DNA sequence: ATCTGGGTAGTATATGCTATCCTAATTTATATCTGGGTAGCATAGGCTATCCTATC
DNA sequence: GATAGGATAGCCTATGCTACCCAGATATAAATTAGGATAGCATATACTACCCAGAT
């Protein structure tokens, strides 16, 4: 058939269960269970984290998701385009505002052993497929400064 | 204004506004010189301006563009939630907040971090709506691997 | 529900049948490894291969297979094994005294021909497993003879 | 006449003491015994068999019992009939498995020079005196290689 | 009272989510591919006179 | 004057030959689910000069 449904009632940030994140989750965090890891920090302040970019953009925004379920305790910035970087050799060199098609998403931690963990594992899972998903690069992060929004400091909650 | 004026995504350039808020990032920049480029080509860090608003980021954004030529932009993205003051639990990982950002990645962390230094005095400088403007030394040691192929690659060399 | 009562064939009808149907054309696969001739010109009988070891049924259907796959050969009829001397000097048993273990016997014409049909029986029964491989086969040289040269033409009279 | 059955005692492939078979196993071991030979191996492997055939069924059977009590390593078998052969003429050929009215009995000997002597023996001894049993003609296997020796379970003397 | 820079509506186009087809072990039948056991025809190895010539 | 000697039984011992119909191991096509992915509103920018009031 068509689309079921154009507008899910979700906005940004609005992302529920699903069977095939419930899996790449699964796969992930028994990925993430090979070492003695932790999800959060006391204080809970985003300093650092994951950055995964490459592949196709429906593969991208997948693997995205699936970190998420993996870790309820992660921040997430949304898919977006990229420019193209210095070219090797010295030769004309692109514009800053040029649009390529591989996309990228990013992650948001607090520590920062736990982040490569989480790379690490990212890089795993990704090459247990074929498909664009190889194609996935994932890099690390680590935001020395801060990337500050209010994290409502801890209560019980 | 409004309507397609038959530029597509991505046609920019020049302009007084820019012109003079790069003269200050450079004149910031100038101050002590850099190895504002690198052989390797890829880069080692990035920047992530966030904060302000989206007409203070936008215009920013072209402020960078037309500032130096190690340089190469993301459009504006925006920022996931720390931890939502409104609900009583915690929001979920992908919860996305107002705040805006966008990437551009530099090599070395001197000249990474000098950039978004001239970014934060120069909206200091102006008046207040630009003035909540932070940034971070985003620093990643294994790189981003991005794409070389500039625009004019397809007909030029 | 049906079993096998006396159908009317005698000693000697070797009538094609799916189970000796591909038992002999696997032997004479086997057999075509090499080039000997499956007759000689006087046809006199000096030579055959000696098949025992294994349950009785194996036997018998191996002995059909090696009728059906080489129609130049003489095969006897089956019997049990004799008493030969194992190993202790203690009381032997009687000259007479027969095993619990049956044999057949082949007559064919040369011996090269038929050292080469007894390794492809040991290989045919090498490959498969059951009572099979419990089969054992040895080497005939009937230097002196079993001639017996008949009387009756069955072709015409 | 006096024609019986039932039950004797003795089992498949059990000698038995005769007068005509001590006969016979006499006149097979007097001729066996003009010249000494191995008549077993010091590891018991038998290298020539024996294919005692022709005449008729009962004088083969009398025969094997002669046989019996006459080598000292033997194993000779239960009859059994032969194949036919050839065919009268230079095209036709019988069945493969067609088997004729020529029985044989299959016994064992040590070394090739000594089956050859059970043959000389076992066909003069029983040809040349019976009309009926001067077609026994032997064709003693003389193998090059070996056969089953110890075709034997452990319960010796039909005991442990 | 002009400066002044500095943010700023109003479209084509890329998104966070939710929807819809190739593949990949994973069973799972599906045929095979050989061994049991099925009887008259044949078959052993025992018997007390039978042998009947066949033989002295 | 019995016997050489095959041969003579016939049920005892129990062999096998012809051909199979079942009774399972053993590959092996073919499904099969399940794990990957590919897609729409409604936002998000980029570009568009221009507004357009701080900001004196």
């Amino acid at each position: 058939r068509r689309k079921k449904g154009g507008w899910f009632g979700k906005h940004r940030g609005q992302g529920g269960s699903n069977p095939k994140f419930e899996n790449i989750a699964e796969g992930l965090r028994a990925l993430l269970a090979r070492s003695h890891v932790e999800r959060t920090t006391d204080e809970g302040t985003w300093v650092a984290g994951v950055f995964v970019y490459g592949g196709s953009k429906t593969s991208l925004y997948n693997l995205r998701r699936g970190t998420a379920l993996a870790i309820p305790q992660c921040r997430l910035t949304p898919l977006s385009r990229l420019p193209f970087g210095m070219a090797p050799g010295p030769g004309p060199q692109p514009g800053p505002l040029r649009e390529s098609i591989v996309c990228y998403f990013m992650v948001f931690l607090q520590t920062h052993i736990f982040a490569e963990v989480l790379k690490d594992a990212i890089k795993d899972l990704v090459m247990t497929k074929p498909a664009p998903t190889c194609n996935i690069r994932v890099t690390v992060c680590s935001f020395d400064d801060g990337v500050d929004l209010p994290p409502w400091f801890p209560p019980m909650v």
